[PDB]
């Protein structure tokens, strides 16, 4: 029953590689849907040409703000903004699918994908997946990462979409 999506990344114009993500729609379908339709476009918008802005090794890799490409912007399939539909799921390890916020009930398309355990943010952030593989890929665009969080390299989600 639950989507599965996916995004191909490079890095300066070489492909790093694909990482699939299952959406847990059976626990989050409006936070679920949100993100599904964001990969396929089928909005007129979505994360196809869209960077990772912020990549912070033993953290996370964040992507999504297709509006502003700096981490300020991005909207919601539904509007600019949506509220927390719940904190069910937890950030319970690498490969956590979860979304972006400036605070309480403001989701709109930004989120990341965390390389280790993120358990402060646990009802702070909605957990809506979790990367099924292309971890190796998410290792490598952490890779170009800093503590800061500023990348080295341009990192661009090429294509992505619908697997099933
Ligand atoms: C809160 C302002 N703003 C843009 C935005 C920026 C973010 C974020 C979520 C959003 N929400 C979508 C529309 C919106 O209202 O997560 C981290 O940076
Ligand atoms: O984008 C922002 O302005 C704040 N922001 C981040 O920098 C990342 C890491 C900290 C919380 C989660 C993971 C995500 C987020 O919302």
């Amino acid at each position: 029953g639950n989507p599965l999506v996916y995004l191909d990344v490079d890095a300066n114009g070489k492909p790093l590689g694909r990482v699939v993500l299952e959406l847990k729609a059976d626990v989050v379908p409006k936070t679920a849907e949100n993100f599904r339709a964001l990969c396929t476009g089928e909005k007129g918008f979505g994360y196809k040409g869209s960077t990772f802005h912020r990549v912070i090794p033993s953290f996370m890799c964040q992507a999504g703000d297709f509006t502003n490409h700096n981490g300020t912007g991005g909207k919601s399939i539904y509007g600019s903004r949506f509220p927390d539909e719940n904190f069910t799921l937890k950030h319970v390890g690498p490969g956590v699918l979860s979304m972006a916020n400036a605070g309480p009930n403001t989701n709109g398309s930004q989120f990341f994908i965390c390389t280790i355990k993120t358990d402060w943010l646990d009802g702070k952030h909605v957990v809506f997946g979790h990367v099924i593989e292309g971890m190796d890929v998410v290792k490598k665009i952490e890779s170009f990462g800093s503590k800061s969080g500023r990348t080295s390299k341009k990192i661009v989600i090429t294509d992505c979409g619908q697997l099933s």
